[PDB]
RNA sequence: CUGCUGUGAAUCUGCCGGGACCACCCGGUAAGCCUGAAUACUUCCCAGUGACCGAUAGCGGAUUAGUACCGUGAGGGAAU
RNA sequence: UCUACCCAUGGCCAGGGUGAAGCGCGGGUAAGACCGCGUGGAGGCCCGAACCCACUUAGGUUGAAGACUGAGGGGAUGAG
RNA sequence: GAGUGAGAAUGCAGGCAUGAGUAGCGAUUAGGCAAGUGAGAACCUUGCCCGCCGAAAGACCAAGGGUUCCUGGGCCAGGCCAGUCCGCCCAGGGUGAGUCGGGACCUAAGGCGAGGCCGACAGGCGUAGUCGAUGGACAACGGGUUGAUAUUCCCGUACC
RNA sequence: GUGGGGCUGCAUGGGACCUUCGUUGGUAGUAGUCAAGCGAUGGGGUGACGCAGGAAGGUAGCCGUACCGGUCAGUGGUAAUACCGGGGUAAGCCUGUAGGGAGUCAGAUAGGUAAAUCCGUCUGGCAUAUAUCCUGAGAGGUGAUGCAUAGCCGAGAGGCGAAUUCGGUGAUCCUAUGCUGCCGAGAAAAGCCUCUAGCGAGGACAUACACGGCCCGUACCCCAAACCAACACAGGUGGUCAGGUAGAGAAUACUAAGGCGUACGAGUGAACUAUGGUUAAGGAACUCGGCAAAAUGCCCCCGUAACUUCGGGAGAAGGGGGACCCACAUGGCGUGUAAGCCUCGGCCCAAGCGUGAGUGGGUGGCACAAACCAGUGAGAAGCGACUGUUUACUAAAAACACAGGUCCGUGCGAAGUCGCAAGACGAUGUAUACGGACUGACGCCUGCCCGGUGCUGGAAGGUUAAGAGGACCCG
RNA sequence: AAUUCCUUGUCGGGUAAGUUCCGACCUGCACGAAUGGCGUAACGACUUCUCAACUGUCUCAACCAUAGACUCGGCGAAAUUGCACUACGAGUAAAGAUGCUCGUUACGCGCGGCAGGACGAAAAGACCCCGGGACCUUCACUACAACUUGGUAUUGGUGC
RNA sequence: UCUGAUCGUAUUGGGCCUCUAACCUCGGACCGUAUAUCCGGUUCAGGGACAGUGCCUGGUGGGUAGUUUAACUGGGGCGG
RNA sequence: UGUCGCUCAACGGAUAAAAGGUACCCCGGGGAUAACAGGCUGAUCUUCCCCAAGAGUCCAUAUCGACGGGAUGGUUUGGCACCUCGAUGUCGGCUCGUCGCAUCCUGGGGCUGGAGCAGGUCCCAAGGGUUGGGCUGUUCGCCCAUUAAAGCGGCACGCG
């Protein structure tokens, strides 16, 4: 966190993220693809996500998120570097073998120091390992649901899941939502709390600095016609009128999995409060 | 009589119809396939006909006519 | 092909102020914290042309024009 | 046997009156004289003055237009007036590329999309591909001529 | 159940018999294999990219000038000591300057879907050199004994045609996709170079000569009477050049190059309307309302209040000087030649050429930012935090948005949405994320109520559909 | 009070005088806490009020110049239009008279100006009522999309 | 055989457990395929008679559609 | 055949089954019907009387005149719906006015509870005059300075 002197009315209550353990300022030519912004816009091209005008392009980095092959070549990070479009700065493994890949980078990850793959891995902040390996306690990051499958969970900023106790064939993760999702236990996991914490507590200052972002202005529901909302005109500021509703006419509740789907690993759910 | 979804048999003392349904009599033989004429129509061509029009009529169009023009476009659409 | 938003790829923004972080020096101290000085040139910063709008007023009001013209007006490195 | 009788539907098509020989004649630059051409001159042709634009009202392109360019001719149509003039009318001519702007080179957004999947049917998506510059790669400059073309023709020197 | 006795059985660490692996001895550096070159449709580098902003070097232009050609512009003065016009020339080819960037050689490895001498990666070695390589504005030479051009001539065409140095100023153009920052993190693919796979007995290079070079656009307009506007329409239209003198400037005033006088005129002191001008005395009394005008306005010094989120307010407010000539001044500052020194070199550098600012003395006017251009200021309240957005064509705002806030949903081909579905967006994202709802920075806060209506959970009761179940009844 | 009808509430300040403005009182018809409450530096072509300077806004208008207007020459429309050698008064009338009544005034035809009337032109009233549409809303009615419940088919064995 | 407690053999339903063979997987690896995150196939790893899709059936359902929403009335509205 | 099932009560019963908004509105109509003006009326309003109970030390009448009665005007709020809905533009202000007298000033007079100066009231009289500001969109009104005075009204609440 770094926060501007409040000189002009936009960078008043600004702040941005110091960017610390960055080594490189631009992205390998080899591992940076591209990707266009798609708009919020699916085939048909209508608006199907709202809010996403067009913001600052970006160039993708793969990350491979699976690390299967190579598990005892051991790897060290050469760099951090910056990524758009996750919301983490991403570290630079070069392996023995010299191919140059990159991880999703967690915390106390310095610059230099050797990581590794695989079964015999220890545990370390930022190797990867099955659920199996893994001592019941540590916390562990990116996990995934279904083996091979690749990570598809905790990959944000300063969020990691802790490993309960597996018992046989399952391993019982308990969420960043405090949601309690039993995954089988020969999915890997890469150990350790993922980076760029400091994030989240970043003001975005001004208005059009969310803009450069990606995201487009809202317009809230009451200042629409009748015909446009389910939050029409009325004379004057309207609460809504009725019970608040998204602009489809679709409850404000539950919209969670659908009855009857595949639900049996999660043995209880996150909570209101 | 016919579609979809379930259930689902019998071959002649069988089976289906005779305006719910049952009994007797009558009729017919499903779950297989073709089948001409009688009938409808007129882009085109021929031969005619008119108590049909005669150039503001008769086709939008007797004259460069779906032309000029109008319109992004679909489309509209003259006059002599 | 107008206009509303979005995607890709280009191009434009005369000129003049202001002086943030950082950096370098000096004071300070135990190091500090901090305080002066230069550099540096940030900003949905400032003044103002192109350019984009259209606030006020006058005209026009079978207009020069099916929405403009003249004097002023706002933005003008950015949500352009 | 009737498309059978109009004065009126803010009725339709053509024609023509009233307003009326009225209002206008489209800027913020401005014209004058001399001489000519001609039946005819405020406007056309030339000279001398005067004024206007000069980040344009100058010079060059894209787009779009279509011969409007040049030469000769014309002045019943048009030009908000007249016209000998014209961006108008007629007839003939004029547009020359290894290097310029493109294609034969390449892709972005996106379009189409073999097969394929989905769909009662029509069709909806989409993979390989293959098009799509507003971008990338690529070899040329200076002068001269025509009544009209010039990095195109020619001259001098180059490069792929 | 209590400890010590057991054989044996299972289980464990270690060396040895065979096997297998390791090692040297003759052969077998021979039967074996690669080695000219084109080298991929394959691999890898490169192509390969943002915004802001100086600083330096240049250069284009421009202004002067040595020098060349010329004029006497019927006036008071000026014969060349004054004035007018010249005072040019490109791509390429040489050199490699300023600037900018780069360690190189060997060995090992299968990581790059097969193979790699390439690319990665790890080891060491010698290197930090103004070395070398790369890139590269510009200067200089050549291109150019040509082409050009001021003028000269007779007379539309022809020919002749001198000098062609030096400074200064200065780009928004070039170096430059560079460099330093900064967060918002900035197309791909052909091309180019290399690597092997594979082709291969021919093939590469140099010099010369002779050749081939395809298709379309090419006129003319192009900020307009030729395009879009029904019109020879006061509107609209993207890009490239960017002269001078003042000026900070592409503002504006005049003006060069070049183009226009653009298509109803002649008049005439009517009223009245439109656009301009000026006004005694008063100065908002006018009026819905200081609307419209008028005023202020530039540069440098002095000066600055409450309040404050400590950045501002602020150019607050208010005030002074500004012209021309001369003196310090042959001074300074910039640039830099010849000479001077040192080791496409560097330093200073008389002169020249340019240019402030200030003190001092004057001079003149009514007026010295003299024209054009060019803030009106202050105090208070309401709403909105702000910069933005909006009803094209009567509403620009207090409305919208905004940064920030809370809640609800969402565990991942998610929620949500578009589609009949597949499929897609969300997102090549993963709860510090996305979507929805309200509020709208900041500061201090956000109280009570779950009865109604919703939402979330709970099945103990009542009440409830199809499906099974066919008593009794009827034909 | 962007909310307060009564209400120009009442008191205080500014003004010679203040239905607007600023501070306060509380009897808030009918403020009130994320349809946020109260404040608030900076910011506003926002709304309201006061002042300084300055002025034709005014007291109270004047003069000058252009472009029209006016005159002569050229081309030359338009909306409107039942007529026509289309006076005024007091009346009368579908209740506001150029046309009817009784009187009064007035030669014929123009031109430049001003706008009282022609219930002036334009737009088959935007208000109001009747009829019909549209679109929007909801605990109006009736359906449907979508979501969801159970059966049964796809669809099976095993044990309790 | 009865007023009724009960097993064992079939049928017939309800519930729960697990299994794998239907089916499902946007989970992997190979193949079509030189190119290919589509699609198809093989196999592994999972779910698993659940889900999904038919047919039947009850709910919620301004999300959407079609329409109704009286007349008298000293103009209508409010009242009656 | 006999009877039963409907606040079908909007009771001759449009359906077994149905509520609102529109200032975002639209279309067909209507002066059958409202708004603004005009017209009839005159409740109300305004001006003026008739009677005289009383107040006025006495005295009804100098001046007020209750309780009652009768009218004028057509200016207030109206009542009616006759003109106009195929269009009669609204309040204020400004500019320009013309008329009435039921006179605010000036002029002439009668009576006084008129000593004088100044008043009151009535009668005659319309020739001219009848201010400028503050607040309000304001008409009205309050106010501040004057004045001889700061008139009342009509004319589509005169005049777009």
């Amino acid at each position: 966190i770094r926060k501007y002197k409040p000189t002009t009315p936009g960078r008043r209550g600004a702040s941005v993220s110091d960017f610390a353990e960055i080594t490189r300022s631009t992205p390998e030519k080899s591992l940076v693809r591209p990707l266009h912004g798609k708009g919020g816009r699916n085939a048909h091209g209508r608006i199907t996500t709202r809010h996403k005008g067009g913001g600052h392009k970006r160039a993708y980095r793969v990350i491979d998120f699976r690390r299967h092959d190579k598990d005892g070549v051991n790897a060290k990070v050469a760099h951090i570097e910056y990524d758009p479009n996750r919301t983490a700065n991403i570290a630079l493994l070069h392996y023995l073998d010299g191919e140059k890949r990159y991880i999703i980078a967690p915390q106390g990850l310095k610059q230099g120091d050797v990581i590794e793959s695989g079964a015999n891995a220890d545990i370390k902040p930022g190797n990867n390992l099955p659920l199996r390996n893994i001592p019941a306690g540590t916390v562990i990051h990116a996990v995934e649901l279904r083996p091979g499958g690749g990570a598809k969970l905790a990959r944000s900023a300063g969020v990691s899941i802790q490993l309960l106790g597996k018992e046989g064939t399952y391993a019982a993760l308990r969420m960043p939502s405090g949601e309690i999702r039993r995954v089988d236990v020969r999915c890997r996991a890469t150990v350790g709390e993922v980076g760029n914490a400091e994030q989240s507590n970043i003001n975005w200052g001004k208005a059009g600095r969310m803009r450069w972002k990606g995201k487009r202005p809202t317009v809230r529901g009451v200042v629409m016609n009748p015909v446009d909302h389910p939050h029409g005109g009325g004379e004057g500021k309207t609460s809504g009128g009725r019970h608040p509703v998204s602009p489809w006419g679709k409850p404000e509740g539950r919209t969670r999995k659908p009855n009857k789907p595949s639900d049996k690993l999660i043995v209880r759910r996150r909570r209101t409060g």
